[PDB]
């Protein structure tokens, strides 16, 4: 009934600590549909604050504490109440072992193998009826939000090679969708939590050795890469379609330019967090953006409830899904909690 964790075979692929990674994998036999997950949970882009991460939250950096069983939750529940449209596929959840915002490509202090891991899940995957999808749903929240916009391309163009093109590749990017912005009051970049946007992933790709989508990549100067974790920079370029959802006042956005939770100053500075946020998603039709102030819905129990134009957002993507009622659904409410369905927990 739950998600069974499995370790990848190739043992060369690994987590912070080297100890191997892996997946929770539920069948389901009667559907040809697959959602992989790609858990977020931040990065770190350096010794001292890795080691700082490793003391503090270990869960992130090893496979060592990882349950034997996970039960699927908002999206990836098997609960036609929590999930109406997809409780019945398969579902994949892979735990964010690699601290490198799923950029990480190299083998070889710690090892950043994100875009390894989800290279080898999928290869694995195959073995297990994966080779008889017609959908491959690649979703992620957070920093498994951005990972999707990064490696969605990449498993697009691993399947058309390993000789599947018959399964369809989409992305769905819940909070990953950042903005490279002044904070509203500078700080310097010392704890994780506390650095910009900018220079967060200008260090980290180094350390990282982080690979960005090519087609992103000829669009800018070399070390200068960082702009493809962005995903206003990156979207334009995007073979696959690509379904976002963003709270018009991320969390997490907030946390990063420096804002604790007012000054007439601070006012403005949210109420154009938003403004900016609207305007990046003009142009992306399949777009879900309540202005509410929070941080991940997708893999959350209720994230039925909440809903843009009266429309929910499990509604908004059979919509788009259906595509391939609205799709392009996004909150024109100038202030934070302004609408209804925000959420309490």
């Amino acid at each position: 009934e739950d998600l069974r964790l499995h370790l990848l075979l190739n043992t060369s692929v690994t987590c912070n600590d080297g100890s191997p990674a892996g997946y929770y994998l539920k069948e389901s036999r009667g559907s040809r549909r697959w959602l992989l997950f790609l858990e977020g949970g931040w990065y770190c882009f350096n010794r001292e604050n890795c080691d700082s991460r490793y003391d503090t939250m270990r869960r992130l950096m090893s496979s060592r504490d990882w349950p034997r069983t996970r039960t699927g939750t908002g999206i990836l529940s098997s609960q036609p109440e929590e999930n109406p449209y997809w409780w019945n596929a398969n579902m994949v959840f892979i735990p964010y072992c690699s601290s490198d915002v799923w950029s990480g490509a190299s083998s070889k202090e710690y090892a950043f193998m994100g875009a390894l891991i989800i290279q080898e899940v999928v290869r694995e995957l195959l073995g297990r009826g994966l080779s008889g999808a017609k959908v491959l749903l690649l979703a992620g929240s957070s920093a498994g939000g951005t990972g999707v916009l990064l490696n969605v391309d990449r498993v697009a163009e691993q399947l058309e090679k390993l000789g599947y093109p018959a399964i369809q590749v989409r992305g769905l990017a819940d909070s990953g969708w950042f903005l490279d912005n002044k904070q509203y009051r500078h700080t310097d970049c010392v704890d994780t939590i506390t650095c910009a946007p900018t220079e967060a992933i200008r260090r980290g790709i180094r350390y990282w050795n982080g690979v960005v989508p090519e087609r992103c990549r000829r669009q800018f100067q070399e070390g200068e890469e960082w702009n493809c974790f962005f995903g206003y920079k990156v979207y334009p370029t995007l073979r696959c379609p690509v379904f976002v959802v963003q709270w018009l006042f991320d969390e997490a956005q907030l946390t990063v330019d420096n804002v604790h939770l007012v000054q007439e100053g601070l006012r403005l500075y949210i109420q154009n967090l938003g403004r900016e946020l609207r305007h990046t998603l003009k142009d992306v039709p399949a777009s879900f953006a309540p202005a509410c102030l929070s941080h991940e819905i997708i893999i959350r129990s209720h994230w039925t409830d909440v809903q843009v134009k009266g429309t929910s957002l499990p509604r908004a993507l059979h919509c788009w899904d259906r595509s391939l009622c609205p799709v392009h659904l996004v909150d024109s409410c100038p202030w934070p909690h302004c609408n209804p369905s925000c959420p309490t927990v």
